[PDB]
């Protein structure tokens, strides 16, 4: 187990537009193209991405390239935030894929009201975290999913995954 299969389960691989559990347009392994309503805004942002004239359709490798960049932006972004960085470095390994599985789906904006979870965190009051975690729009949105994440951060294991 590691941040690119625990991924890999939470989003699944798709190689034609989709949309995602907000309704946005995305492909491959959870890659989001645009908040745009507007397909040929997608097709575009598509197109950039992979270096050629997709018109919404890639392969399977190259899903899994987008995706090495898309969990690479995300643990550099943690790590140039001075909010996340001192958390993330704080937890074991583990712990650190559900942090980046967290950046990953909802970015450092979407994290960014997460600060009292991040001080339990910090603290390793891993149940006290794991409650807190759970009052969110994220958990009501995607349970499952935020499910298997809070699990991950509560006992630092793959139990949930596995």
């Amino acid at each position: 187990m590691n941040i690119f299969e625990m991924l890999r389960i939470d989003e699944g691989l798709r190689l034609k537009i989709y949309k995602d559990t907000e309704g946005y347009y995305t492909i491959g392994i959870g890659h989001l193209l645009t908040k745009s309503p507007s397909l040929n805004a997608a097709k575009s942002e598509l197109d950039k991405a992979i270096g050629r004239n997709c018109n919404g359709v890639i392969t399977k490798d190259e899903a899994e390239k987008l995706f090495n960049q898309d969990v690479d932006a995300a643990v550099r972004g943690i790590l140039r935030n001075a909010k996340l960085k001192p958390v993330y470095d704080s937890l074991d390994a583990v712990r650190r894929c559900a942090a980046i599985n967290m950046v990953f789906q909802m970015g450092e904006t979407g994290v960014a009201g997460f600060t009292n979870s991040l001080r339990m965190l910090q603290q390793k009051r891993w149940d006290e975290a794991a409650v807190n975690l759970a009052k969110s729009r994220w958990y009501n949105q995607t349970p499952n999913r935020a499910k298997r994440v809070i699990t991950t951060f509560r006992t630092g294991t793959w139990d949930a995954y596995k």
